[PDB]
């Protein structure tokens, strides 16, 4: 289902910006490779990165502002989800990747 | 009822943006005060900025993407709205201050 991502990176509002998927599971995986982009600044010289669930949960704690919308057919209007709602989509993609 | 104001100025993608408001008018004096923006860099030597309702809309025809989510209490989630119904939104929000 249509996702449209949130996220404002600081306090700062000209950082708000936005990116959308075809579902939550593309809309996560776009979460972690923000993640993993910040994670490749901070770590330039090394090409594979790695990191632990808590370590992401903490960047999006850090973030001043994370939330999505995701379409709902039933009604054809976007149903809202917070922080942790996605913290949890993230984890169960992330353990299911790691058993796939 | 809180609207989302969703922008991506033209096709580099890095350049969309959000901001969200109280309320529909609010939003629509957003949209509005965007196009003021634009003016006044394009008439940098202009303290008082004139347009006309048409020029309004061309300049948000323009823009790669346009849309806003307007909360719905009965349901508790977003209805998503078009440029179409902003530009109609706009016209009543302007015609409205004008005969005030």
């Amino acid at each position: 289902s249509h996702t449209i991502l949130l996220v404002q990176p600081t306090k700062r509002p000209e950082g708000r910006t936005y990116a959308d998927y075809e579902s939550v599971n593309e809309c996560m995986e776009g979460v972690c490779k923000m993640y993993e982009e910040h994670l490749k600044r901070m770590n330039p010289n090394s090409p594979s990165i790695t990191y632990d669930i808590s370590q992401l949960f903490d960047f999006i704690d850090d973030l001043a502002d994370l939330s999505c919308l995701v379409y709902r057919a039933d009604t054809q209007t976007y149903q809202p989800y917070n922080k942790d709602w996605i913290k949890e989509k993230i984890y169960v993609l992330l353990r299911r990747q790691a058993q796939q």
